[PDB]
């Protein structure tokens, strides 16, 4: 019982789920867990705080507003590796006198001044990569070839320059952001261990090829327990949600009452945004359909004037935000149109569900590519080369193809063999769970 570990996730809910979620894990296997969150986020959530997994706050230097009162991403990337390492340090500080003082930082590898902190205090460090092997592995050949990638990857030759991550095909975009997952290897070759939330199985060439470089613990998927090895009862969903929805057993009672296979479930994550026109195209290409649509609150005034409406009642739903882990397990669910965000992914690849992959940006177009012509488990909508943008007829096109054709029966077929592999990787003996002690091990 010795052990005790600080998890300090990327502020947004798609780092914060992973996080919590393997925090779940270390706790079932004795391990006590601390996850800081920045107090913008702490005090948007009001999280519930009874629970296996306690919360510290740090500081990203935004208290007040959070990121959308930043300046630029330069600036709060910057504010934040200030502001979050002298609080980082706090915590540790804080916690020195107790009955279990912080012994270990999982941190981000999207900050990696993280790890520094940790070796002042002596504390064991590992990063958590959020993101796949194969994206990992891309972005540190870039960071070894001085942030440039010659097409072909002599060890992916398959991939494409529409299939590498946005800051490689949309020249300058987000520098920021482009030089921070770039220096996600500026010193993890310097960790106690390197983590990963993906599963062997999944990436067996590129787990192999990344590992060669440096070892990596695969530790996921980082899915709820009670959809596959269900060996932590107690661990029934994601419970840390920076949205909030309108207590929808109101989505999963209208999903309850739709024929099998027959509804097509729409959403982008917690943060891509789509234009005016992406929104017109799409609207129109779903409008074929019965579809269950997530648009963000924020994202609304990019309908179509009087869309929401016109959706009729009986086939169809807009919603702010769903309960995405209880749709994606709803039988009246004949395929996902998603944004290829690595988390929604791994969700669709483990419940089995066919996707429609429409990537935006930063690592989506890589997990667009592996969806299609790796796993096999969808199609990549195709987006018109000079104006960027997914029309309605090639939409709903990709929407057909995986939902009626003969591609579709083969896609379902290959989509299900991944919900055993993850069980079993999970399970007493699997790859997962077998890194998982691994670490464990050493942090206590
Ligand atoms: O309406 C929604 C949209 C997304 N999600 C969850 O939000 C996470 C989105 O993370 P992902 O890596 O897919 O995308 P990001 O939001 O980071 O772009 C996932 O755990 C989804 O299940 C949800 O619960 N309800
Ligand atoms: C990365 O930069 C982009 C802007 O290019 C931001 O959208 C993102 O900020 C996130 O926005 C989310 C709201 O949709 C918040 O949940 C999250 O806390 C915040 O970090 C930047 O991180
Ligand atoms: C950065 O750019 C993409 C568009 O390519 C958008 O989806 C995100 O919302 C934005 O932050
Ligand atoms: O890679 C991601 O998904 C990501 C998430 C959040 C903020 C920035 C990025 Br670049």
């Amino acid at each position: 019982k010795r052990g005790h570990v600080l998890a300090v996730p990327y502020p947004t809910q798609g780092h914060i789920t992973p996080f919590r979620q393997f925090c779940k894990r270390l706790h079932f296997k004795g391990l006590k867990t601390t996850l800081a969150l920045t107090t913008f986020v702490f005090n948007s959530i009001n999280p519930d705080l009874s629970g296996p997994i306690s919360i510290a706050t740090i500081s990203d230097g935004y208290d007040h507003g959070g990121f959308e009162t930043a300046d630029s991403i330069d600036d709060y990337l910057k504010d934040f590796k200030t502001s979050g390492s002298k609080t980082i340090a706090d915590i540790i500080q804080k916690h020195q006198t107790s009955d279990n003082p912080i012994t270990c930082i999982v941190y981000d590898a999207f900050l990696p001044w993280a790890l520094d902190v940790a070796r002042e205090f002596g504390l064991v460090a590992t990063p958590f990569f959020t993101q796949p092997c194969a994206v990992n592995y891309v972005y540190y050949l870039s960071y070894i070839n001085n942030g440039s990638l010659q097409l072909p990857i002599e060890e992916l030759p398959f991939l494409e320059l529409q299939d590498l991550p946005s800051f490689f095909s949309v020249s300058g975009s987000y520098p920021a952001y482009f030089e921070m997952v770039l220096q996600q290897f500026i010193n993890f070759e310097k960790a106690d261990f390197v983590l990963v939330n993906s599963f062997q199985e999944l990436e067996l060439h590129e787990n192999e090829l990344w590992s060669k470089a440096c070892p990596v613990l695969t530790i996921g998927p980082t899915i709820p327990s009670i959809y596959l090895d269900q060996r932590i009862k107690s661990d029934t969903g994601y419970d840390l949600n920076l949205f909030e929805s309108k207590d929808d057993s109101f989505c999963i009672n209208w999903l309850d009452t739709r024929p099998q296979g027959s509804v097509v479930y729409v959403a982008f994550g917690s943060m891509a945004q789509l234009t005016n026109v992406q929104m017109e195209e799409l609207a129109s290409a779903v409008s074929n359909f019965s579809f269950l649509w997530v648009v963000r609150s924020s994202e609304e005034e990019k309908l179509p004037s009087g869309f929401l409406e016109t959706v009729n009642k009986e086939k169809s739903l807009v919603l702010k935000w769903s309960p995405q882990l209880q749709v994606l397990s709803n039988k009246a669910i004949g395929c996902f149109l998603t944004h290829c965000g690595w988390n929604s992914t791994m969700e669709a690849l483990t419940f089995g569900v066919p996707m429609v992959a429409m990537p935006q940006w930063t690592d989506q177009p890589m997990n667009a590519k592996y969806i299609q012509d790796v796993w096999k488990a969808g199609v990549r909508v195709k987006t018109e080369k000079e104006s960027g943008i997914a029309k309605r007829e090639e939409i709903e096109f990709s929407i057909k193809e995986v939902m009626e054709g003969e591609r579709s029966k083969e896609m379902k077929k290959n989509v299900k063999k991944w919900r055993d592999l993850a069980v079993k990787s999970l399970n007493e003996g699997g790859s997962t769970d077998t890194n998982i002690d691994t670490f464990v091990s050493r942090v206590q």
